[PDB]
DNA sequence: GACCATCCCT
DNA sequence: AGGAATGGTCA
């Protein structure tokens, strides 16, 4: 039943071949400064299981890990590389990462281990990690005999599956996408994560003090105005005070009871003073739980740093996501919350944070793919696009655009981006579909090319079964041909949206790779810290700011060539907050 | 341990 | 259109 492997107690010369499938196993979910539990190598000479202590103490092994000339096939190499970075070891030569290769072929399958990736091509000579390691309170590294076998099986799997995966990719015209975009990007992310971002804790802790006092005030009020105490954070308990005791109008039901979202409470404010106090409490509460307490809990005390993990093979569109902490949802919209960014600071002395963002990248991508003339023009003029849209759909001159007319031409614009229907717009603008379709009809009259795109795209999705991005990312939409209207329409929104959202991910991903090449060429010390969807955040010495101001937007703006110009803006300052 | 509902970002 | 983290809940 077993798979044959030498359980090596010493590193021999035949374990160091030029081509190999390697496994450096890090069971911990958060791999930052995480133990490596075992190692397996498979190559032309055999199958080997090496204990970390033995192997990682071996100058010959660690030299093989670092040699770029020695090519290694792997599953989720970033996990491996970071875990080794924390131990002063560099991993190079990884020319094939199956996790990223599975992800490119079909992001829907949710590949998250070798077993899942293996089934894709009908190979099942390997177990689901969860099967070996357990789950949750049961998670545990097993004994050496079981471990070594599993690890060798994974390795064997990778060795087996490379050629078939790489062949399919090529058919799909995604071979370069793997080797030139996603894999090279894997390295940059490794470094970004390892580096981390410094957190001024005292600053954070003080904010935690002020909030604690402010929440204590609002809380008391709420109970006073309620004439009672209850768990304000309970959707069920609160829904009893609002909709039963104070007889507030039920404007919405959730699946399990009445809805107490901000949207509902905003409308109920005129009826009772308790409402404003609840929303105020929720705002200050979110900040306390997620942005002061949640953060201080993941700051490493040793370096006062946070090292996020960037998931590269998770999002359905090609975007990244970051975890523990999520450094892509730090509050910026309201001033109270925006001040949480004062706690993100440069890691050295005399350094500054530097933020470069893309200006309306999505809509610029739409302009390019749809080839809409009116829209291409608007961008060649570097116009305010919301004002411009307000001018066209409402048939007025620049000076006639009122603030609300602009607020709505915005709502629509993102409607178009998301492929939204009258109904989605209706609620979004607070109105009715009878009038929401009038805007839409009116939009497509000023933008015949975008209309033309929505039609062609849904149809190609219908015919081909998938939609593609500029750089060849792919999304299968099996639900497009569904008979259920809800399920059909949603797939159509995806057909419409994914090439836009996903071509934007590709572009910034390419930027990131170009930025790295240049930072190195220019011998600048500036290092890339975060990526927030259309934004790159760096920290550099104060001396380098001036060059970065000219260098970063140019590398970004030049990442690809669309029919409309790309436009970047930048800022910098003592803290992240100030990079505004 | 999963779900839910709520809220934060692009 | 894509994501992630929390407290409550009932299990």
């Amino acid at each position: 039943a077993k798979m044959a492997f030498t359980l090596a107690d010493r590193v021999t010369e035949e374990m160091l071949a030029d081509k190999a499938a390697l496994v450096v196993e890090v069971v911990e979910e958060n791999y930052h400064d995480a133990p490596i539990v075992g190692i397996a190598v498979v190559n032309e000479h055999g199958r080997f299981f090496l204990r970390p202590e033995t192997a990682l103490a071996d100058p010959q092994f660690v030299a093989w890990l670092g040699d770029e000339t020695k090519k290694k096939s792997m599953f989720d190499s970033k996990r491996a590389a970071v875990a080794l970075k924390w131990k002063g070891i560099e991993l190079c030569g990884v020319s094939f990462d199956l996790l990223l290769a599975a992800y490119l072929l079909d992001p829907a399958q949710g590949v998250d281990d070798v077993a899942a990736a293996a089934k894709m091509k009908q190979y099942e000579a390997v177990r689901p990690d969860e099967a070996v390691y357990g789950k949750g309170a049961k998670r545990a590294v097993p004994d050496e005999p079981v471990l070594a076998e599993h690890l060798v099986r994974k390795a064997a799997a990778i060795w087996a599956l490379e050629r078939p995966f790489l062949d399919e990719l090529r058919r799909n015209e995604q071979d370069r996408l793997l080797v030139e975009l996603e894999q090279p990007l894997s390295s940059i992310l490794a470094e970004m994560e390892f580096a981390g971002v410094k957190v001024d804790t005292k600053r954070l802790e003080q904010m935690g003090e002020e909030l604690a006092e402010q929440l204590r005030t609002v809380e008391q009020r709420i109970y006073e105005l309620a004439g009672q105490e209850f768990n304000i954070n309970s959707p069920k308990q609160l829904g009893v005070i609002l909709f039963e005791k104070l007889q507030l109008p039920v404007l919405k039901k959730s699946k399990t009871g009445y809805s107490t979202s901000a949207d509902v409470l905003e409308k109920l404010a005129p009826y009772h003073e308790i409402v404003e106090n609840i929303l105020h409490y929720r705002q200050l509460g979110k900040l306390q739980s997620t942005y002061i307490e949640g953060l201080l809990k993941v700051v490493r005390p040793d370096t006062k740093k946070v090292h996020t993990i960037f998931n590269q093979a998770l999002t359905q569109t090609g975007r990244l996501s970051s975890t523990e902490p999520n450094l892509q949802n730090i509050p910026i919209r309201l001033e109270e919350g925006r001040k949480i960014r004062q706690a993100f600071v440069p890691s050295e002395s005399d350094w500054l944070i530097f933020a470069a963002d893309y200006s309306q990248i999505e809509l610029r991508v739409l302009a390019h793919i749809a080839e809409d003339d009116n829209l291409m023009e608007a961008f060649r003029r570097d116009l305010d696009i919301h004002t411009k849209t307000a001018m066209d759909i409402f048939q007025v001159s620049e000076d006639e655009v009122t603030p609300n007319m602009r607020r709505q031409a915005k709502a629509v614009n993102f409607g178009i981006v998301y492929g939204i229907s009258d109904y989605g717009l209706a609620q979004n603008l607070n109105i009715s579909r009878k009038e929401a379709a009038e805007f839409i009809e009116r939009y497509f009259e000023s933008f015949p090319g975008v209309k033309r795109y929505m039609e062609n795209i849904v149809q190609e999705a219908k015919q081909k079964g998938y939609v593609t991005t500029l750089l060849h990312r792919r999304r299968y939409l099996p639900d497009i041909t569904s008979r259920n209207f809800n399920v059909r329409s949603f797939a159509e929104r995806m057909a419409m949206n994914t090439p836009i959202q996903g071509s934007a991910a590709d572009i910034i991903k390419k930027a990131m790779i170009d930025l790295n090449a240049r930072l190195k060429e220019e011998r600048l010390q500036a290092r890339l810290l975060l990526q927030v969807h259309d934004e790159l955040i760096l920290e550099a010495p104060k001396e380098e700011m001036e060059r970065l101001c000219r260098l970063v937007p140019e590398v970004m703006e030049q990442a690809v060539t669309l029919r409309v110009p790309l436009k970047v803006d930048y800022h910098y300052g003592s803290t992240w907050y100030d990079a505004k």
